RNA sequence: UUUAUUU
């Protein structure tokens, strides 16, 4: 819908940016949003982030992809985003 | 903030209450977490203590380091960086 | 075997 679907990332690096997420999303669809979650006191990333996409079907492709990754020497998460 | 205590050991089903219930008696202590598998949600065979006071701290560690928990030896210790 | 897990 209006909103898009909201896919939730773990286990980025410290220096990751918003550029990464571009990089890593904008291949599978429509990208609407990114989003890197930064330390208060350190500004540094905390180790995730969000990216909306606008197609469920290209979301979904998104996931099946990246979920697994190795980027740098971390295994991504990566999943449609939960409450909290 | 205090003293980090790392515990080493703990078996599958330990929790918070448990790590409470050791440590409570040396002193001040201001948080407790059992380390779980983010998938499974089973301890992952660590977690972590923090007490207010350096001496007291001291003692827990002194005192609980090759404490025996259901089959297993703990290792306790000041956490590393 | 030394805690970032959902704005």
């Amino acid at each position: 819908g209006a909103m898009g679907w909201c896919i939730f990332i773990y286990n980025l690096g410290q220096d990751a940016d918003e550029g990464i997420l571009w990089q890593m999303f904008g291949p599978f669809g429509a990208v609407t949003n990114v989003k890197v979650i930064r330390d208060f006191n350190t500004n540094k990333c905390k180790g995730f982030g969000f990216v909306t996409m606008t197609n469920y079907e290209e979301a979904a492709m998104a996931i099946a992809s990246l979920n697994g990754y190795r980027l740098g020497d971390k295994i991504l998460q990566v999943s449609f985003k939960t409450n909290k």
